[PDB]
This record gives C-alpha cells, sequence and structure tokens, in this order.
C-alpha cells in the first residue's frame, strides 16, 4: 500500500498549502511577538519609577471608572520594577464600540502610560503584532468560522505527518523538486509536533482534549466545566480581584504553588475568577488556580508540573508551539520550521504547477 499514501500526499498537502505557508510565516514573525512589540511600541514597556505598586483591585478601578462604559477581565499584574500593568477590558453594552482596549499603567501611579485596541489591520506601531498574531491561527475571519478551518488545516496537516513519517521510515522542476524532497524524515518529524500542537490551540475542547482522554484523563477547563453548566446555577459576581488574589494566596500556601501571581482573571459568562501564577517567558512553570464569584471556594487548580499524564500533556502544547520548551534555541528552531514551512507549501504546490504545466 505505496502509492495509496502517496496520492493520500498529494491531495493533502495541496489543501494544506496556502494556509499552511500563511500560518507558518506568520508564525516566524510571531516568534518574537512580545519582542517585536516592544520594539515597536516602546512606550507600553515602560519602567515604572516607584516603590509600593498598588493592589490589583486598585489598578482595576482606575480603568473601570477612567472609562465608565469598559470592564477589566483580564490584566497582568507586575512586580512595579518592572513593565506596565496590562489591563484588558470589554464593553459592558454588550456590543458596543469602543476607542481603546487595552490599558497600561504604571502599577504604583495609577496612571495610564499607554492604550491599544486590539487587532486593528496591520497599523505597523499598534496594531500590528496583535494583528498578525490573530490572523495567524484565525486568518482575521468572522469569528470560530475559520478558527475551525485553520484548527482543520492543522488536523490535516498533522494527519499529512504521520503518514510521512511512514512512508519515509525504513531545471524549475528539477530545482523546487530537490529542495522540497530534501526534508527527509528528520524533517517530518519536525513538522508533526507544530501541526499537533496547532490542533490543540484552535480546536483544544472540540478535537484535542477528547482524542487525548482516551489515553489519559482530561479533567475539562473550569471553563469548559462551567460553560457546561446549567446557567441558574452559576450564581451572582460578588468577589473582586484583590478578594481573589487573597483566597489564591491562601490556596497557593497550600498546594506549593512556589511562583508569585501575574495574572488575574475574571469571566462574566461563568462567574469565577483565575489567578495565575510565574512569567510568560517560563511558560512551563505557570499555574492556574480559579475561585467560585459567590463563594470564593477553589473551583479548579492547573498547578503546572501536577496533574494526569493527558492534561499536562495538554499544558505543553503551548510550550512546545512556541519553542519555549527548548529556550531561545527552540524560539529560534520555532522561528525557523514557519520559515521552512513556508517554502515547503510553496515548493510543493508549484511542482503541481509545474506537472499541470504539461497540459497548458
Ligand atoms: C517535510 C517533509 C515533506 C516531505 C518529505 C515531502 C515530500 C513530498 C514529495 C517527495 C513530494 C513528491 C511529489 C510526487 O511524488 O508526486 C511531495 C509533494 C507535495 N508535497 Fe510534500 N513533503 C513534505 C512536506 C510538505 C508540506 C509541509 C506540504 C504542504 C504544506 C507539502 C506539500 C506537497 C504538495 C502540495 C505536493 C504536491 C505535489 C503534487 O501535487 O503532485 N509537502 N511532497
Ligand atoms: C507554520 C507552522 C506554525 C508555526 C511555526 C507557528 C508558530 C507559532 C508561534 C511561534 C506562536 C507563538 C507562541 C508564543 O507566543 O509563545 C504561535 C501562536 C499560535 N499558533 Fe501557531 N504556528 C504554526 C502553525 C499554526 C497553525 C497551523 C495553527 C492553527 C492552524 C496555529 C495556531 C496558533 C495559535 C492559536 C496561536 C496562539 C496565538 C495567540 O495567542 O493569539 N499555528 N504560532
Ligand atoms: C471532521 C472533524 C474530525 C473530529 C475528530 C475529533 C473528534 C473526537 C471525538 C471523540 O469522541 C469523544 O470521546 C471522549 C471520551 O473519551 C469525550 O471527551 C469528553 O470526555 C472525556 C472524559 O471521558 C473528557 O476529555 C471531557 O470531559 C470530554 O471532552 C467526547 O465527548 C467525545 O467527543
Ligand atoms: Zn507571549
Ligand atoms: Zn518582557
Amino acid at each position: 500500500m505505496r502509492p495509496v499514501l502517496v496520492l493520500l500526499h498529494r491531495y493533502v498537502g495541496l489543501a494544506t498549502a496556502l494556509f499552511l505557508f500563511l500560518a507558518g510565516l506568520t508564525g516566524s514573525l510571531l516568534a518574537f511577538h512580545h519582542e517585536i512589540d516592544e520594539w515597536l511600541n516602546p512606550g507600553f514597556y515602560a519602567v515604572g519609577e516607584g516603590g509600593e505598586r498598588l493592589s490589583p483591585g486598585s489598578l482595576v478601578q482606575r480603568v473601570e471608572s477612567r472609562y465608565p462604559r469598559q470592564l477589566v477581565w483580564y490584566m497582568e499584574y507586575p512586580e512595579a520594577g518592572g513593565h506596565p500593568a496590562l489591563l484588558a477590558t470589554v464593553p459592558r453594552e454588550a456590543g458596543a464600540k469602543v476607542e481603546h482596549d487595552v490599558f497600561y499603567l504604571d502599577p504604583v501611579s495609577g496612571e495610564e502610560v499607554g492604550k491599544r485596541l486590539w487587532a486593528a489591520c496591520c497599523f505597523q506601531p499598534a496594531n500590528l503584532v496583535p494583528w498578525v498574531l490573530e490572523f495567524h491561527h484565525n486568518l482575521t475571519l468572522p469569528g470560530n468560522w475559520g478558527l475551525y478551518l485553520m484548527g482543520g488545516v492543522a488536523m490535516f496537516w498533522f494527519l499529512d505527518c504521520f503518514v510521512g513519517a511512514w512512508l519515509t521510515l525504513p531545471n524549475a522542476y528539477r530545482f523546487n523538486f530537490d529542495l522540497h524532497r530534501a526534508g527527509g524524515l528528520w524533517l517530518w518529524l519536525l513538522l508533526a509536533p507544530v501541526a499537533l500542537s496547532s490542533v490543540a490551540l484552535n480546536l483544544p475542547s472540540q478535537v484535542f482534549k477528547p482524542l487525548v482522554s482516551l489515553f489519559s484523563p482530561i479533567e475539562p477547563s473550569v471553563y469548559e466545566a462551567r460553560g457546561r453548566l446549567p446557567r441558574e446555577q452559576l450564581g451572582e459576581t460578588r468577589l473582586d480581584y484583590d478578594r481573589t488574589f487573597q483566597l489564591a494566596s491562601v490556596e497557593a500556601a497550600r498546594l506549593g504553588i512556589a511562583e508569585p501571581i501575574g495574572e488575574l482573571y475574571y469571566s462574566f459568562e461563568y462567574n469565577f475568577f483565575g489567578a495565575g501564577f510565574g512569567d510568560h517567558d517560563d511558560p512551563m512553570g505557570k499555574s492556574w488556580l480559579f475561585f467560585h464569584g459567590s463563594d470564593g471556594r477553589l473551583l479548579g487548580q492547573e498547578v503546572a508540573g501536577q496533574g494526569s499524564w493527558g492534561e499536562r500533556f495538554y499544558r505543553l502544547q503551548y510550550p512546545i508551539h512556541g519553542g519555549r520548551i527548548a529556550g531561545l534555541p527552540g524560539r529560534i528552531a520555532i522561528a525557523a520550521l514557519g520559515l521552512a514551512i513556508a517554502g515547503l507549501s510553496l515548493t510543493g504546490v508549484y511542482i503541481w504547477w509545474r506537472k499541470r504545466r504539461a497540459r497548458h
């Protein structure tokens, strides 16, 4: 059964071609997606000249009341000798227009030191890195319409990878074919985990966690779990950010979560808070704890390095996709593969073109 898999590659690799192309090339750009912004957008990464930082709830209230038709749901809370606190917002009137959407505050004086609107188109200073980063996984399509597409392209790319891994395991046309061929089993093996983590990153609840669950049990998120609750049971929101940060340090004591609280999260839709420990430069050591909006009780824990095989195999996908599992080498590594993939998806559509040139 040799040519059956050969046909199965040509039909797959070509459907994938320009999606995988766009996706991977932009992904290379995103290899330094934090770094690019700091170069492009240095106001957002100010110095914060001060001593004692004011409480996460304090910084929230600044933003919620200077912008009375907006609400803070995610915020990055720094250690005050560093980057400006990041508070992210959403309309209060459901589908209202807002001029700005993410806020940078000095964490010692809540005074705004930069604003941004998320993903306006290519605008070099500020909406570039967000736009590339949301175009990359969704080709900026209407909503999940196409988040699904790019995740599907991911699914075929992975399936095509473990076909190619079996099929290959123990001129203009002359040169394009030779370049493309040159990957070997080595390159097919590199491709496989970028595709797999792609599946994880776009269709986590839908494909990847249900498929892994056959091999080890994946507890769903608190977010998965409360999306599935009957709405009357959700309760009414009584906590605030400060009350959460207390509760998470109380719980962090108990579980031995070493790291410090850096992110705080609240979701309207399901009435719960999130306190996430550790910085974005070591995403493998980040933990999360989620608390009920009314009780303050612990709804779920995602303590890094802990859980079931399937669960920590999930939390490795985002570190694997971004190279961070291998440090700056790996980031450089991934920045390379996305270029390779671009090359592949091109050279491979060409050897279709010039094969089709005989019919011309
Ligand atoms: C990295 C390892 C890869 C290897 C070893 C590889 C190998 C090949 C080979 C040897 C062909 C020969 C064409 C033929 O025999 O008929 C081919 C065709 C092709 N491959 Fe790849 N491939 C790789 C990755 C990719 C990727 C990532 C894509 C797209 C993203 C891709 C897209 C294509 C396409 C479109 C063709 C079309 C040729 C046709 O229609 O006949 N390949 N592949
Ligand atoms: C060419 C292959 C790909 C490469 C090299 C690549 C690379 C990357 C990189 C480096 C990141 C950033 C990780 C980090 O910030 O730490 C990223 C983000 C992401 N990737 Fe990919 N990627 C590729 C393909 C895909 C595919 C095919 C999909 C889905 C079909 C996908 C979905 C995503 C998602 C959802 C994110 C998260 C970005 C965000 O938060 O907005 N990737 N990609
Ligand atoms: C053309 C598109 C192709 C799509 C291919 C991927 C579809 C995968 C579905 C496989 O079937 C699943 O079996 C899982 C059970 O083993 C269930 O997971 C559920 O049950 C698990 C525990 O059994 C937990 O992971 C979760 O609570 C939960 O997601 C889940 O309901 C069900 O769908
Ligand atoms: Zn980042
Ligand atoms: Zn930084």
